[PDB]
């Protein structure tokens, strides 16, 4: 792939079979995705940006499968008008900024 | 060339001669840098982050100077809990996010 980010980096993964649209984020830490079954092991956090703070709930180890490549990341379950795939899975992906 | 993920990608940039140190944001529409004086050429505006909206005083074709690069774009002013270069100058530096 390549990206210009002219449009926001958008594109489809699987949260184990659950196709969800998600942010190409540079700028996350963290990701959050909304409305996905992701089972009872959660840890819950609190995270803070730009607004303040939400509350999500924290799953590790949650196979995905983006940009035909499986990675096995860790994922939150907040509310969010948009599903982020911060660092964690970026740097997972073997995802690069290049000028 | 390209660049890692591992390192969250924070630089140090002259936001009209003020050494301004930023995150390059690739999930973010716009440029949030918080307490620098640009003038009284501004217009509020509004931007939206996770935890809500906050309020912004806008000044547009601000020179910036990134990564050795002169560039001119808008900058944001405000309550970011972090300096963000939003998409408005990676498009401008003309940066790519490959894989
Ligand atoms: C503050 C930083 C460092 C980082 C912000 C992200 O890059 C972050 C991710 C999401 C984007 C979509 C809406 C939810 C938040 N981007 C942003 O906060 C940028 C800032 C900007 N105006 O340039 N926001 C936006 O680009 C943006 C525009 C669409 C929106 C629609 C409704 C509500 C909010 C919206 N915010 C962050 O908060 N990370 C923590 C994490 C991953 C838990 C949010």
């Amino acid at each position: 792939p390549q990206f210009s980010l002219w449009k926001r980096p958008v594109v489809t993964a699987y949260i184990e079979g659950q196709p969800v649209e998600v942010l190409l984020d540079t700028g996350a830490d963290d990701s959050i995705v909304a409305g996905i079954e992701l089972g009872n092991n959660y840890s819950p956090k609190i995270v803070g940006g730009i607004g303040g703070f939400i509350n999500t709930l924290e799953y590790k180890n949650v196979e995905i499968e983006v940009l035909n490549k499986k990675v096995r990341a860790t994922i939150m379950t907040g509310d969010t008008p948009i599903n982020i795939f911060g660092r964690n899975i970026l740097t997972a992906l073997g995802m690069s900024l290049n000028l």
